[PDB]
């Protein structure tokens, strides 16, 4: 649904994330819990983490960060053809955890902020717009599987 060139911009900056998936996951997840702390309620196990340094020292949060980015990277590498990868993820997020689409929008803002905080030279306005379009595709399709399972997304 994006252009070939737009996916090349998405996958180019994603290459920068693969050089440090753990660090990126920590910054994204911490950025998510600082900007929208209601999302932290979806993590009973991160309740005892009061400070940003505690969060950065939680191996469990680092591991949860790598699991999500690993799945996001597998989805973006399909360049839109992600039905087989996006449906199990939707199920995990609906039936198990009830993650509203609004919360996938929050982490997307966190991703954008972090990617542009670390790699502005490889994340100008064309790259941002490309990535924003990849993430919107991912959210808009997760929400269709959500409905398909009977979960509206709120
Ligand atoms: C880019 C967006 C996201 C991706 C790619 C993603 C991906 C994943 C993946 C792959 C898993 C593990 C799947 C499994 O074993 O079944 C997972 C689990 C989970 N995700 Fe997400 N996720 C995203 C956003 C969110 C957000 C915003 C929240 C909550 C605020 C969330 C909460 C969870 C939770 C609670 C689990 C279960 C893990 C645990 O209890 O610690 N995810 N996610």
């Amino acid at each position: 649904v994006l252009s070939e060139g737009e996916w090349q911009l998405v996958l180019h900056v994603w290459a920068k994330v693969e050089a440090d998936v753990a660090g990126h996951g920590q910054d994204i997840l911490i950025r998510l819990f600082k900007s929208h702390p209601e999302t932290l309620e979806k993590f009973d196990r991160f309740k005892h983490l009061k400070t940003e340094a505690e969060m950065k020292a939680s191996e469990d949060l680092k591991k949860v960060g790598v699991t999500a980015l690993t799945a996001l990277g597998a989805i973006l590498k399909k360049k839109g053809h992600h039905e087989a990868e996006l449906k199990p993820l939707a199920q995990s997020h609906a039936t198990k955890h009830k993650i509203p689409i609004k919360y996938l929008e929050f982490i997307s803002e966190a991703i954008i902020h972090v990617l542009h905080s670390r790699h502005p030279g490889d994340f100008g306005a064309d790259a941002q717009g490309a990535m924003n379009k990849a993430l919107e595709l991912f959210r808009k399709d997760i929400a269709a599987k959500y409905k398909e399972l009977g979960y509206q997304g709120g």
